[PDB]
């Protein structure tokens, strides 16, 4: 489990954050997305990176590819600060993968924002280990560009 | 748990005490065995305790002029006695231009007036240059210094 070592009302919000947290260790697309409003960005920080915010449209036809390349995939929970008077929160993640470029290993610094219900959330921005994304960032898309060519060709 | 604007009021002395660029004004909020630890665990940057702090910062922040502050988020567990913030930085120092951005983790004591605990991500392609920079800049100071 991920949490082992660990305006709405606030327990409101904070089930949406742990089914946000549930759902990315589940690592599947439905189970991950599905405390994601249909308008929800991400965003990567720093903002110095120049990494543009990503829509929805985007962030489902990325998911199922980039799930789909990391196996034995586990989360771990470090930190989360939840400032329910202010509909929003903050957690601390580090991650495990097996991938078809080697091991995997990340971690995220990832700021969230609930919408009016607290059900869903409606922004994230994050940011990652810098050192990970340098070699997987490209990897990725060359491989999320190769799934596309397959798939429009049948 | 200290009530929740006793929390604030200390975050807000912090980043306007970091805003003011001064020793005793950025400090005035650390506890005096405030830890400082370098996110991602992954790059295995050790614990910087409060001495090394001392010494650190009044260097630092006279090769960093022109200094500029943003405050882009703050985020407040009053019931956890915990924060964290995201900000962004620029200035002049004598390696070039600057820039940082920050995502801060904070822990308060439990009267709720001091930080004790901090843990911090960087722009991690600043810091792959900037970081030893910095680390010879201040082994030549305490040169400078001793020989006196």
């Amino acid at each position: 489990h991920h949490s082992s070592g660990l305006p709405a009302p606030a327990h409101v919000q904070r089930a949406t954050i742990d089914a946000f947290l549930d759902g990315w260790d589940k690592w599947t697309p439905e189970a991950f997305l599905a405390t994601w409003s249909e308008d929800c960005t991400q965003k990567t920080l720093p903002y110095s990176h120049n990494v543009p915010i990503r829509d929805r449209a985007n962030t489902n036809h990325l998911f199922p590819i980039l799930m789909s390349i990391m196996d034995n995939f586990q989360l771990k929970t470090h930190n989360i600060v939840h400032d329910a008077a202010e509909n929003k929160a903050a957690v601390y993640c580090s991650t495990t993968a097996d991938t078809p470029f080697g091991p995997y290993t990340n971690e995220h610094a990832i700021f969230l924002w609930f919408n009016e219900a607290g059900d869903k959330i409606v922004k994230i921005e994050e940011m990652f280990d810098q050192f990970t994304m340098k070699d997987f960032a490209p990897q990725l898309e060359k491989y999320a560009q190769f799934i596309d060519k397959k798939n429009a060709r049948a």
